RNA sequence: UGGGGUAUCGCCAAGCGGUAAGGCACCGGAUUCUGAUUCCGGCAUUCCGAGGUUCGAAUCCUCGUACCCCAGCCA
RNA sequence: UACGUCG
RNA sequence: CCCGCAGAAGAAGCACCGGCUAACUCCGUGCCAGCAGCCGCGGUAAUACGGAGGGUGCAAGCGUUAAUCGGAAUUACUGGGCGUAAAGCGCACGCAGGCGGUUUGUUAAGUCAGAUGUGAAAUCCCCGGGCUCAACCUGGGAACUGCAUCUGAUACUGGCAAGCUUGAGUCUCGUAGAGGGGGGUAGAAUUCCAGGUGUAGCGGUGAAAUGCGUAGAGAUCUGGAGGAAUACCGGUGGCGAAGGCGGCCCCCUGGACGAAGACUGACGCUCAGGUGCGAAAGCGUGGGGAGCAAACAGGAUUAGAUACCCUGGUAGUCCACGCCGUAAACGAUGUCGACUUGGAGGUUGUGCCCUUGAGGCGUGGCUUCCGGAGCUAACGCGUUAAGUCGACCGCCUGGGGAGUACGGCCGCAAGGUUAAAACUCAAAUGAAUUGACGGGGGCCCGCACAAGCGGUGGAGCAUGUGGUUUAAUUCGAUGCAACGCGAAGAACCUUACCUGGUCUUGACAUCCACGGAAGUUUUCAGAGAUGAGAAUGUGCCUUCGGGAACCGUGAGACAGGUGCUGCAUGGCUGUCGUCAGCUCGUGUUGUGAAAUGUUGGGUUAAGUCCCGCAACGAGCGCAACCCUUAUCCUUUGUUGCCAGCGGUCCGGCCGGGAACUCAAAGGAGACUGCCAGUGAUAAACUGGAGGAAGGUGGGGAUGACGUCAAGUCAUCAUGGCCCUUACGACCAGGGCUACACACGUGCUACAAUGGCGCAUACAAAGAGAAGCGACCUCGCGAGAGCAAGCGGACCUCAUAAAGUGCGUCGUAGUCCGGAUUGGAGUCUGCAACUCGACUCCAUGAAGUCGGAAUCGCUAGUAAUCGUGGAUCAGAAUGCCACGGUGAAUAC
């Protein structure tokens, strides 16, 4: 076990925080722990939604979420009641009064939530993951992305042994600092297990 | 049955009446991935059992035990 | 395990 | 056989389903039961076992077994092989056998053509015919591949007769040669013997010892004897059938090759049995015996050493005659002949040309190296074939057993030769590829070794582990990469363990139904929760049947599990290793695994960079971008700073100043940029200047593809399995702190480069509200009381200590060392007994520099000195940070 998680060595480099605000240490670990509650829930509750990132912020006692997410439709819905119902629970678990964002990410399979996600979703509707993993990289490199690894991992294909089999095109500098490297995990539950889905998107070099 | 010999650390084997020496083993440390080899330290038998002489017995004397050797013949 | 491919 | 009757009515199994081989999942079992033709399945999710569902193949059959042929070109006539896979006799001579140049004539045996007789019938095959069809029966033909006889043909083969020269051989003349056998001789050297000189070692080895030596060795000189071998020439040189043959000379003798000419005229090639020759060792008889040397003996080495090494040393090696009859007797390549591109040599002839020299042009014989086509599994062979053919011989048929046993023949014997079987395995083998490895080779690196400094192992204590103990001593980590590791902190809690007491939809959920707002202060019992009471209950809506929040009660579906499996997983981590590597696309090469690129000449810290090159490029890694540190500038100047000012309670203390330290933001800076030299004028290297810094400046972060089925199911998530009045839950007490022991990592020591007392100087980095807590008073002290200031460059923690200057101690187990123990306390905390931390008084062990062994460090480093922080109510000698002093050494 020996990588360095991509977006953490380039957080005050190139790629910016999920949270953004200021805290002393009396409120710190509250103010923490509430963002693990509205992550928790806002992922749960937004899972068919294809929600990218959650940038919580808070200006004054008073939250302001942000969902980056590929499909506003429909997280607003018919006539946004379906954004006023999460902000009203969003003040119901931070205790401040809420507001809520929905930012647009176009290009979604350039995005590396998205992309584990779909090969996540593909792998637990039991498809053979060659074609999951092959299609995201080539439908990824196809707009853009001058580099993308995919990554999967363990007891594929319902095996009694575990493999990994990553897949990559193009050029992914992950060494390289001032690399705009997209990085995002998840993992699918399967009936044999969990199999883990990393990707590694490489966008452009500053 | 008689004569001679032996019995001393777990094993083989030195001990001169005033102290128990050697090797292998065993115990601890080290070398080594680990074991053997190796290296450094240790321990250790109040001496077959009983009685006696002596200031003093593994040592000397007597008896018993256990094991060896030699003889147990002529008719 | 284990390699069998589309609008 | 035909017609009528009644009704789908009487009528489907067997094998197989992992690959071969058509046809798949679930359940049971868990290296068992069992399956199987071969490969092989089965040790918990088995498409292979057993069952079920489903399917596949055949079908009144279907499978298994036995047997034959096929596949099997694995006995090869069609139709194989033999350098290395099994396989070329050790080499020749040669009989029987097989084969045989060229021309003409005759024959016509083989060969060919036709005819005749026969080749029984049935069967097979073809065209028809009859049973409703088919099987079956049957008509006619074809066929029976043969044999015999007769008639012809005469190209090839054979017979016969005659020839001919291109095959084979004879003669003439020379050439080279370690070809053979017999005899003689010569010179160096070794050993021995006799003698002279001379004196303390010689010999031997990795080191030694045995051995020889003051009875005079070794060294040295003279004389002698004897045996064997023949330096230099000496050469992938020569000769020989092969084995083999090495001074020089003589005698007897074999072959080869060349030049011109003559002669014979196919006399040739191969060869089973047969015969001969046949290294070395060995055997017999008789000699010889210097060296060397199996056996043997001694010395060493070693765990042992029946060995390698040393010192001796017999058979043997040498000669004569006889035997043996084999070798990796090997170009692992039978003999003879023919044809098929080349190059460089060697050796031995011969012809021609000014031989104008150690030349030029040819033509033979033998031989060496490299290579073309071709062949070959590849490796390689390649006009001396393993190419393209012909003749004859020998041999092979999976590995082992086994070239063995039995029998025969041979042999004096040792043994040789010919040559099986039972049984057993599913491989054995060849060549080449990738890697790994080597006590193989070349180049290169790292505190790897060396050069040093300080440790560890010895002592006491701290902490972790193994073991032991225990009611439990919770679980995990175990070479490196486990062992103050998970644990950044076990009194209760944590806690998972133990002993008891208890609960069962539950401590934690979601959904019901009923009742009641919840909540708040009380008392009794017991270890807590269960029970018994008093107030408060309406926090807002409801054709009232309820809802918001919370608590009991009942059934559940469930909840719960730090239970098992890290060898089912994810995620995270260690490690080789911050080592410089790991690959891919396209192209090309190879039958192919694969190769190239990536290797080679330099260079680099670096597959770094240049140059070359069947490669051209690309990715991950290296480098850079990032943080920090080292210098300068700009901005802003509080709480931070005080150079110049004014007075000053002499303190940045105040007014004030923004220069400086500093703070933090933004820039500059270092890139081999410049110079000289060396280098493929290339990369680069060495040196120099400038500069705060010089060549990735220092440090960090960053850890490629993969390895260890490495670690974690106990952080979490998670497949399967398991418990679900219990393996879940609550509680009190205990344990994780036990102690004959052993190991790891640390701390404190053993002192005078020090101990103690007094005075005194210079830091950096941090933390702080249920917190850090001044000042002042009390206490010897740990601390206590009152209590400012500070959420913080402002206040507090907080005095840095080693240092320095004085005095004392004086080499003592001491004024070292502080363990251990008694007493007295402070604090935290419901609670310090098991089981805290600190203080005061008293006690005052072991220890005097640590055995074998072992570790860290290359410069602000090691060493040494303090300070802070995380976890935390309290508990660090650990961990993570910070600064002070500050080395040695690198050939």
């Amino acid at each position: 076990g020996q990588k360095v998680h991509p977006n953490g060595i380039r957080l005050g480099i190139v790629k910016p925080w999920n949270s953004t605000w200021f805290a002393n240490t009396k409120e710190f670990a509250d103010n923490l722990d509430s963002d693990f509650k509205v992550r928790q829930y806002l992922t749960k509750e937004l899972a068919k939604a294809s929600v990218s990132r959650i940038v919580i912020e808070r200006p004054a006692k008073s939250i302001r979420v942000t969902i980056h997410t590929a499909r506003p439709g429909i997280v607003i819905g018919k006539k946004g009641e379906d954004v006023e119902k999460l902000r009203k629970v969003v003040a119901d678990i931070a205790g401040v009064p809420a507001q809520i964002n929905i930012a647009e990410v176009r290009k979604p399979e350039l995005d590396a939530k998205l992309v584990a996600d779909s090969i996540t979703s593909q792998l637990e509707r039991r498809v053979m993951f060659r074609r999951a993993m092959k299609r995201a990289v080539q439908n990824a490199m196809r707009l853009g992305a001058k580099g993308i690894k995919v990554e999967v991992s363990g007891r594929l294909g319902g095996a009694e042994i575990a493999r990994t089999e990553w897949y990559r095109e193009g050029r992914v500098p992950l060494h390289t600092l001032r690399a705009d490297i997209d990085y995002n995990t998840s993992e699918a539950h399967t009936t044999y297990g969990v199999i883990g889905v990393k990707v590694w998107i490489f966008k452009g070099e500053i």
